């Protein structure tokens, strides 16, 4: 940056803000419905479709009715979902094989959607915490820590079982040192060549995932990171990118927009975010409340583009293509 | 940033993470108390306390009142109060000639606050908008535009008027072109030397403000900045530097982290940002419905600081100084 | 850096110092306990504690004794010991056997605190010249300089005797090449996934380790760095960094602030500095002498917090968190 | 930096510390006599010495007595002394007159080295607190504040009583905002177009001045720097090179390091460092106590070269020009 | 860079030229002994000393004359001699067998020198041109082009021998690519861990050889650079610290002194320069026919030291050591 | 700079080098005709050539016999020449008043030049040392010191007379501070608006203007730049281009190289480059003596166009024209 001794009253920065139309030639950054990935709670059944308290407008959904939304999801022309399934509890288990089992709600889900929508993006979740008995992040040794290479050994299985099943996309959530190279190595070796790795690169130990788990059913300090650390998330998406990440993502979103920041101008590379369930919760219960106006949505959004994210996952992904089609 | 080639698994990330005392040793930033300011809404009464609905927990207290709760913010060691009168409706005019009055509210808080506690810092809202008919920015011309060098006349008699009172921090909210440098010379020439500006210098036309208007009892696109600009920021804060402010400030805070990190990184200065009434609102509501923790606080508030801001302005405070010290 | 035409009298960087308030809301940097690490000699035997001349106030303590003394620095909140044994004269030899002892004291003294202490950090010292018969840094040639790889052989075993006896953090201080990657392929292979490597990286030629010396009971140049040199620091860390250190270090620490500051700017990892016997003691003796004000303790960590680093070991550890808790 | 993928053992950096010629060779920074200058405190009689109790080995010393040893420092190659006069407590005024009167210490010492070695550059103190009456730093309001401009007039007059005796070099060490362009404007129109200006530019609040108060016989924080801050000592450096600094100093020395190193990097001038009474004191201490070789003296004065200082201002000149002849 | 808006006549550049004094303060650079290698011609046989018409000045010396001479180079600190063997006709042969030779001029002259100066550092010459029929750069195909990985075998042999002779550095002066790894493994493989390999990495094809030419008894665009390529400088010398230099260097010196500061500001590694044989003939001839005052060969070899050259290979460096001491 | 990860054997840089077409197509700098500016040595009278000793092959011309090679210049495209006038000794004074006459040489040489090759630049030489008694550079105090304003004085009255002459480009050779802005600002005001500014702003205090004085028949330290000083270079020119430069020269040429690279990197400015007296002479001399090919002309004039030199002014002007036709 040079201000090029700029200066009051030659420069008067209203002038460009005068005028709609000129506001309009100088923007910096919009939002368009390319931006936009919908994460998706999936349940067991058929003709299921639970609301979540935690989450107001959020409903979890059988695969028929997933089917039956997304016609209008893929009419709105929203690129891609991430599906979260809700894993029956008697499913959990200690070494989480139903991540990997072909007849698993993520591998059924994605089947039936790559089938009826052949351009719609299929995100998997590459994690053990649905299937863990006690969301636990993956194989815990006799301590009780997460053991990081054996629960890579399980996350293999699981993302390659997401690539049989047709998804173009498989998102790593785990914060596992090291799972993204053995993922890649695992799709390359296996002749899945296409199939991208989106990795969730700077995932911080956080608050503002409490609704997600009230949604899904559900310590972590000793895999994500502390939300004090800054330059630890260079150093994070560094490795993945080496990893053969195609994607890197920084969770959760708004709080960490400093990141985003970072890791876009550091790296040039595609960058994401996830605005979590939380940050959905808080935004959408001061609007039903009155507080915030409903344009608080897409300034939220906008914010990502800003800061410098390729897309950005969030529940707001419907109203926000709404708002943005008409 | 160089990478230095780390790889895993030479370099596991999750090695620091691994223990308290190591993820201790490494954390990159730490919240204090010297961090925050509290913003306080000031009634023109005795012996009143009024709950605000779209700030929940958020009062309204006469100078009397706000008195006897700064025994315990002075106690918690919050280092400064920001100022928000609440006019009544009689004292609104088209001149808002009340910004500059000797007895307005702004005024007499704070001869009384640095009478009664002389250590603690004031910081007076340099605007127009409390005092004008209609909550307008400014001065209007025959469209209904706010001029500008106009509107900057009436401010710096207010600045002075707050300098006189002997605040020791004036901090301009209007975004008005060139106020800074108007502000700073007329300090200058009437000799207050010392008093402080802090600039609201990238300040967006955002809908965060929402509960703002319920507390305070009150086209933004022509003064306040598009949501979608980050490199227009750089050029407002090199200006309101040029002419003077000792702090310069990014408003509101958490949707706007990237515009924190761009500001401290480009000019190295004293950098401030505003959780405003929407953030505080959008988080209490969440933590009131029991959606999230309130552990959240602390982490809205630590991403500030990884951002690099040097100071916030924040609803929580008090709620943050007694987490902090206990 | 951009100045941003910053000029007097609009700019007086005065006024941000005129109070205390707005002095610790600019404030850059703060030490915390958070910062600290306190290096402790370690005796044989039972029963015993000895004072050091040359470090007035640091005494040499049996394992009983530091077991008792390490009560009161958990409570201090200190998050970290870096281990220094006095090696018994009978137990230095040709070829340091007694590095990789189970009985020797390093082994001993962690295996203690581990079981005593269990949140306390364990940084043991990965180093031959406390076994060594006349304190060379190694293994020597027939022409009396110390071999490189045949000294990391020796290097390795003492590190995996360490991580065995339960050490969180392994300190090579020894200054070889290599040495760090040739210690991290050996603890991954044996299973420590997660014992830290602390690497002392940029570690200078220096007449400041004289007092320390005194205290263990002990040419430098064909090792240890010249202190002419800058630039040459840069390139240990970078190939330590590569190698998979978790954190590393600049010694001494006061008299290369410099590189403190370089290595932090320039890689963005966990960067420690010890600040070393020689540095303590002159600072005790002037503060003894009346010749220096006992706050010069807390502006000399204040420095290295400044200057970049993420923690320090300092004798002064204690005395620091109790000024710090009070 | 670029790390060119330098790798062990490709890479072994004790290759060119293995001989002293390559160590020669590859040395990046030397400590000559032309780096020196050295501090004299200066008495008001005839044939007087006296040792200074808190800096051992120190001496102030009459005129006729500093003409005498300065044979000595120029024989030495010494290029500067700075003078600091110890002002008999009888000329103290609230005024501080006496620092403009041209039969001052200060002004009769630089009259008669001038005189005697006309080759010898003399630094001359321009500072009120030597001639206040209770050693404050400057001219004080009614409320014991440091009043900046008005001590400003104080410290133009006698910047100009310096220039007519003939100093070279006249050096502000008060730390008023704006003092450097005042000082500046006022030698232009008197004709002093090559009188040059020293600023103490980045000048901490710091408890290692201790020991010349015994040496001179005498709220700080108002005006010296708070240790915690690092940004703000590139704005005071630019603000003085702005005004017409012909070179910068940082001071105290060694507990900022960094600060040389950065101030030197970002504006590439003529930077200066004060090895200041109190890191003095610390170090000649520990050398009279046998806790430190007195090659520690030589090792502190490199690493202020290698830090990016052009000169140093060090009590240790004549012993450090002493060993570098010999 | 920041200019930091200094302006005349605030800024008076000449200030600081006044006087010696402080010329000698803020200068930038100086040359000493430690910065120079000398180059030297060397004859078989005994008792011989030759002039060079186009080096006047500069003899060819056999072993015996070598010795003699070189108790003074030593008694002037000159670090290093870089050997250049005047290879008998007889001698030179298609597969260049001279170059590894243990009886050849260089290997004897090494051994030579280091029995008998064992501080004196001993550069040898890693090249097939004083071995190949007609002084081509190295082993030839059918078509009349150097072979590069055939020619590194038989310079690999050569570097092997001169480490056997007992020198402590080799310097490949060849441009093969690649060379600086092969030469690098060839060491390390056979336990010559210390040996110095400095690359000649950015030589260019160049008429300033002439001389040396004709002093050893002697196409190029293939291997050697062209003149006009600065770019592919930094290509050459990221390579060779990739492949394990422990130093670099540019060749001719001062016509590339652009070539110098690129390579020193990019890399941060130590670097070298050779003022060659024409450069040395241009001064000298220029020195002699009164043209040139004696002091353009300081000022030539300050040049090279202010470009960020950390030594220099030159014909004048008895004669600057001379000047130096004196 | 990013080395790109590029290694041996699948990066060899000789692939390039290869052929002679290649090698074009990659060539990174080609000097022509347009890089071209000679100077020439003026004589006051009329059918006179004479023969430079110290200057072999260069002539001082009378402006008759100036206007007749000039023909031959012109025709090899040439586009510009620097005058050099050759005083008469009875011209000289100590006001240097010959400087701004309106038939000295300089002027009447521009006059004849102007009107006989109007598309030809002339280049004049405002400088008071070839109108001074004795060669100083300037008006001299009692001391013998050349006074700064004062002598602007004298170049601004000379700056006008040559803009009267007709002179397209004036060139300040005297290194008085501040001389450009007058310079300037005389021209602005008389409305010589188009007249260009050719500052010399790192000029050098060196050896190497010898054969200059046996040119034009004649303490540099005090004005001239120490041959040790780079950063103080880019001072000097960021005042010459904020003061109205509109073109900025490095003088000597060779032996300051790394100068024009910096100064062309950090201004981006039109960047000049004198090839001095003493560079001619040393290259001529050596070709003469047929110690050097004719051939290092073009490479010793490539060298500045690598460096970043936009033009060039050199002796060899005609020959390097000749050569570069043919
Ligand atoms: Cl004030
Ligand atoms: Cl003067
Ligand atoms: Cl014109
Ligand atoms: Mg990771
Ligand atoms: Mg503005
Ligand atoms: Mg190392
Ligand atoms: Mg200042
Ligand atoms: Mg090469
Ligand atoms: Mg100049």
């Amino acid at each position: 940056f040079t201000p090029a001794n700029r200066a009051y009253p030659y420069t008067r920065l209203r002038r460009n803000r005068r005028d709609d139309f000129s506001r309009r030639l100088v923007r910096e950054n919009v939002l368009t419905v390319d931006d936009l990935i919908l994460p998706v709670f999936v349940l067991d059944g058929v003709n299921q479709r639970e609301s979540i308290p935690s989450m107001p407008g959020v409903e979890r959904l059988s695969i028929d009715q997933l089917l039956i939304e997304a016609e209008e999801w893929v009419a709105l022309g929203i690129p891609a979902l991430a599906l979260f399934p809700v894993t029956p509890v008697e499913k959990k288990s200690l070494d989480a094989a139903e991540a990997y089992n072909p007849e698993g709600i993520a591998q059924r889900a994605t089947r039936a959607l790559r089938e009826r929508f052949p351009e719609l993006g299929i995100i998997t979740d590459v994690a053990l915490d649905p299937f863990t008995t006690h969301g636990q992040d993956g194989i815990l040794d006799d301590d009780g820590y997460v053991l990081n290479d054996v629960s890579i050994d399980v996350l293999v299985r699981q993302a390659l079982s997401h690539a049989e099943a047709g998804a173009q996309v498989v998102a790593p959530s785990d914060m596992m040192d090291g799972r993204i190279g053995a993922i890649r190595e695992a799709l390359e070796s296996a002749g899945h060549t296409n199939v991208r790795v989106m990795a969730y690169s700077a995932k911080y130990a956080s608050a503002y995932y409490g609704p997600f788990r009230d949604a899904v059913g559900s310590n972590k300090a000793t895999y994500q990171m502390d939300p004090a650390n800054s330059d630890e998330a260079l150093h994070e998406v560094a490795a993945d990118l080496a990893e053969g990440a195609d994607m890197v993502m920084v969770k959760p979103g708004m709080p960490y927009l400093d990141i985003v920041r970072r890791v876009k101008d550091e790296f040039r590379a595609p960058t994401f975010v996830y605005q979590v369930s939380g940050e959905y919760a808080m935004h959408m219960g001061a609007i039903q409340n009155g507080w915030l106006a409903e344009s608080v949505i897409l300034e939220s959004l906008t914010a990502f583009k800003r800061a410098g994210a390729d897309g950005i996952l969030t529940y707001f992904a419907k109203q926000a293509a709404e708002q943005l089609r008409r």
